């Protein structure tokens, strides 16, 4: 009789923690799979990740899955040491991976610069604004101001010259997966307080380790736990909520009584479902704005074994390509990550071939595959990431819903929230908690 909206991992996780305090829970999935945003598909030729793939041990919650479902071991590192080219000044530059990281290492330091004040716990981002916070009444100030201000900007502020702007530029189109230019510095600030302050851990965390059977490994192994099948092809239209209960109305018209809701829809797709009452000003100005999430990944094919690593500026079509396997037909698969998912045409061997032939001439791509999340209507994004503004005033507004309408997901979490599998572990299991708490 708690009603969870949606099988990804925040819902999953959020399921096998009810059932362990013996609450009733039902999962309704809009797809006819599991997974969410998280999805491994065979594609050209062996599984790939169409959404989530790398995972760390200093990620709390998605180490815990990996070590309980049997994967401890079963972690690769992505191909490194490649061939790094990066697009400065409409002109290709080419270099080692290493040249590439020590200019990224140089604006990092800058990025994260008041980390420490901020965030001496990564966990509570949001310290400065609260009344424990007894720093000095400049530091807040900062922290208010950074929110305003984008991670390029920084950068650019410290007198870095044009090829490590144009580094930066290319590094948060993949990392904000859109346009950095509108993206809330803080985030960048928080990942570095969760790496240590340090690029390469940073990296390590977010970009180095793959799971070898996929992120479907961990969300088949939740969904296998749980004793009340999920019920697919089930989309939410309507959720009533109120102090002692709520209910749930499918689209097909069905009516499910429920003691109270989980939904873990993301800010993309939240407008498919209507909320009685209304969601909160604050939340609804940000399902209106939306995240800065607007990007996409691809996965490219090339003739030939080749370690390559290109970056590229905004407007390019892919600002991060990265060798990620060598099969077997001598051809390479790449990952890339672009800003807009309007301009690129993930199944297009044509667009992947402008792609390609942004560092390079002679490389000839054979295939490509993704899925754009930003038009899927049950996702209506990629991973959540932050506008100017929604760091203090985005993501945090969702706890408080009033009653017992629960919003749970990595676009919520208080740690690695949204970029990882982690922030969907996090909030979908406590939230869960939130919802025991509330019935004891
Ligand atoms: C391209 C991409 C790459 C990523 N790479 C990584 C990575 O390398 N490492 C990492 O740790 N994380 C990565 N992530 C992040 C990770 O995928 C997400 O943080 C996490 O999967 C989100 O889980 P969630 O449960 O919060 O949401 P979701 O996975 O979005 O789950 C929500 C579920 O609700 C369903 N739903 C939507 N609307 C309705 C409705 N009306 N009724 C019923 N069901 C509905 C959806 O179909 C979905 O199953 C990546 C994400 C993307 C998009
Ligand atoms: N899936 C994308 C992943 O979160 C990513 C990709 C490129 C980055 O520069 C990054 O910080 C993160």
């Amino acid at each position: 009789k708690v009603v969870i909206i949606g099988a990804g991992f925040a819902g999953l996780v959020a399921a096998r923690e009810l059932q362990t305090a013996g609450i009733e829970y039902e999962i309704l999935e809009a797809k006819d799979r599991i997974g969410g945003r998280a999805w491994t598909e065979e594609r050209m030729g062996r599984p790939l990740e169409l959404g989530a793939t790398w995972v760390h041990w200093f990620q709390a919650h998605t180490w815990t899955e990996i070590m309980r479902y049997g994967q401890r071991t079963e972690i690769t590192a992505s191909p490194s040491g490649n061939d790094a080219h990066w697009v400065t000044d409409g002109k290709v530059v080419k270099g080692t991976e290493d040249d590439l990281d020590e200019k990224l290492t140089a604006a990092m330091g800058v990025t994260y610069e008041g980390s420490e004040e901020y965030f001496p716990n990564p966990h509570d981002p949001l310290w400065v604004l609260s009344d424990d916070f007894d720093g000095p009444a400049e530091v807040r100030e900062r922290f208010l101001s950074d929110d305003q201000t984008n991670a390029i900007d920084l950068v650019k502020e410290a007198g870095f010259d044009q090829e490590t702007i144009d580094l930066v530029d290319a590094f948060w189109c993949a990392g904000y997966i859109g346009d950095p230019y509108t993206g809330s510095a803080l985030m960048a600030k928080q990942w570095g307080a969760l790496s240590d302050n340090r690029y390469r851990v940073m990296e390590d965390i977010t970009l180095k380790w793959k799971l070898n059977n996929g992120m479907r490994s961990l969300y088949d192994g939740i969904a296998g736990d749980l004793n009340t099948d999920i019920r697919l092809n089930t989309p939410v239209a309507k959720v009533e909520h109120h102090d002692n209960g709520a209910t749930v109305t499918t689209e097909s018209g069905e009516v499910i009584e429920a003691s109270a809701v989980i939904c873990t829809v993301p800010v993309g797709a939240l407008s498919n479902i209507e909320f009685s009452p209304a969601l909160p000003d604050a939340v609804q100005s940000v399902i209106d704005d939306k995240w800065n999430s607007q990007g996409a990944k691809i996965w490219i094919k090339i003739k030939g074994h080749h370690r390559f690593l290109g970056y590229a500026p905004k407007p390019a079509k892919m600002s991060v390509v990265r060798s990620e396997y060598f099969m077997d037909d001598d051809t390479t698969i790449l990952v890339g990550f672009g800003y807009d998912n309007t301009n690129i045409d993930l199944n297009s061997i044509e667009d992947a071939q402008a792609v390609i032939n942004q560092w390079r001439d002679d490389l000839e791509v054979v295939d490509t595959t993704g899925h754009n999340w930003v038009a899927d209507k049950w996702a209506g994004q990629a991973w959540g990431t932050l506008r100017k503004g929604q760091f203090t005033q985005g993501w945090s507004l969702f706890d408080d819903i009033d009653s017992q309408l629960f919003f749970a997901g990595s676009d919520y979490a208080y740690g690695w929230r949204g970029v990882c599998v982690d922030g969907a572990l996090e909030k979908g299991m406590t939230t869960a908690r939130q919802v025991i708490n509330s019935m004891r």
